[PDB]
């Protein structure tokens, strides 16, 4: 699925090896790895299909980053450091905890200074694989001059050529990520174009097209975990999510100089290879190209997902209580569209 | 359920008798029979609960109408005469036959002159209970002067006191109905206030509150039979409509001088008593009182029905094909709000 490991330059041996990939209950096809000059790449990006561009130098200067360097050249600054009790990082939207008062969060986020992060990070590495941390921070923290330089060294010309050539809109977000081995962010989906610039370490990426909605079972729109598959990929419950047995995604392993496009609405599942050491990556999120007023039929999968999403929110308003959403949809269907 | 027959004045014997009522698989409570001067009646009408007003004289002059009289005093005029092959009259909205191309209609409507109606009507009565006819025509056909007089004799003062005192809007429709024994119009619902002025013969009326939606299973909004229960009351299919076993309605038998209020959205099922001869009745349909901009929660059942109705139509637009409605609702629910 992820293909045979790539060989490191200067006979340094296979980049990674199969034992470092976690086990899953489904097939996968490889995402094509190409050059930014290859016409087929611009194509795939235009038909909103994932690609792995290998020579964009988007993050060239950052390829030298590492803990030591980073702590040494970054200002005090606050760094959101997410922590989990296992490999699965269970992120959640606080603003929606009211709607599901019995939802107990399993991913604390603590603000701390970079060095403090490195500390706890090493601690775990000496006592043991207890928690797993994940520092996610934006690239606007006036950080060490050294860093700002590197941030400037990024290939903006290129990435911008995209933002315009593709017709997308504003760059919604830009985060820096440093994780440990085995870190996994369960499958989920954004409604924005994605570019993941791998830097240090290798990351396994698994994507499912929006049309795989019926097999992934997102949480209810009003649920803290909205946009995330409810299926434990480590132990699917085919009794509740039977169509998970029909899921099929594209996968690939990204290394230091690679940039993976993740078309909006797609489902991505990210995991830092086991025994692969720490991983550093910077991600970019561009708001999508404004939708055409002329809607052609039939609709693309994401257009439906849009529809579904809205109707749910719509009933949230109407009924004045997101809990009643379910019961309504059911009476509306049972015996009628069953 | 419908109570013991009322005794006819002047020792003419019980009005009707139990053997004339069809058999059904569910319990029923009686609708209260009151006087228009009774405060409780205005109450029930205000809380949109059905009542049977017995002394409104709404249709006093018409109580003399009968075939002979009617044919004799009504202009040529065209009279929609619906015909069925059995007791169940299967009405349908033509404008929605495109959406269900495999829908085969079982209720022809033929335009004809009153006398022609009486003819065919008697024919059936001599050869036999083959078809069952049902003449439904508006009260604006410039008909025989004799009739116009009677139409004027109606108690407009009263009925208007309602249209205003209740806050309702325009009188949407006003039809005249003449049916034969055993005629049944399967349960269904209007979104308008109803007043049924019985004239000749006796009619059995069965109503279910809007909150009985989950037990009645209306057809899909885009279906020719939209607004009608899909359940054959003569042979329910508890396998597909299990909640029909929880249905419970109010019932009553209307005779010559009675007027039954049928609050908007409610479900009514009408049948002309077996061996009761022909039935004549004039019905009034008033558009409801404009909805308050201030919506109190939780919502009344009909408010939900409104919601559901809309969402269906909404998906009809969006997906550009009422057929896809079902499949969408299901993927949206399966594994999510199941």
């Amino acid at each position: 699925g992820s293909g045979e490991p790539r060989e490191e330059a200067g006979a340094l041996g296979p980049a990674w090896d199969e034992s470092q990939l976690r086990s899953y209950s489904f097939p996968t096809r490889p995402i094509p790895r190409l050059s930014q000059s290859d016409p087929r790449a611009e194509e795939l990006i235009e038909n909103e299909e994932p690609v792995v561009l290998t020579d964009t130098n988007l993050v060239y200067p950052a390829l030298k980053w590492d803990l030591e360097y980073l702590q040494e050249n970054i200002g005090n600054g606050d760094f959101s450091v997410y922590s989990a009790s296992t490999h699965k990082f269970l992120y959640y939207d606080e603003k929606k905890m009211a709607n599901f008062q019995n939802f107990k969060p399993r991913s604390n986020r603590e603000e701390m200074k970079f060095h403090e992060f490195v500390e706890k990070l090493q601690d775990i590495q000496q006592r043991g694989g207890e928690e797993r941390l994940y520092l996610q921070q934006t690239l606007n923290d006036t950080v060490g001059g050294k860093i700002v330089m590197d941030f400037l060294g990024f290939n903006w010309n290129w990435i911008n050529k995209q933002q315009g050539k593709r017709g997308w809109g504003q760059l919604t977000s830009n985060l820096l990520l440093i994780g440990m081995e085995g870190n996994v962010t369960p499958a989920h989906y954004d409604e924005q174009q994605n570019f993941f610039a791998q830097i240090k370490g290798y990351k396994r990426c698994i994507l499912f097209p929006p049309d795989q909605f019926e097999c992934l079972y997102p949480y209810p729109v009003h649920h803290p975990c909205d946009r995330q598959s409810q299926v434990d990929f480590d132990n699917p419950d085919y009794e509740r999510f039977p169509n998970f047995q029909n899921v099929v995604g594209y996968e690939t392993v990204v290394g230091p100089g690679d940039v993976l496009y993740i078309p909006m609405y797609w489902w991505h599942h990210i995991e830092s290879l086991l025994n692969g050491g720490i991983t550093i990556t910077v991600n970019f999120w561009y708001k999508g190209a404004p939708t055409p007023k002329r809607i052609e039929y039939p609709l693309k999968a994401h257009q439906k997902v849009a529809i579904m999403r809205n109707i749910e929110k719509m009933l949230g308003e109407a009924l004045g209580n997101p809990q009643e959403v379910g019961p309504l949809l059911n009476t509306m269907i049972k015996g009628r569209y069953n």
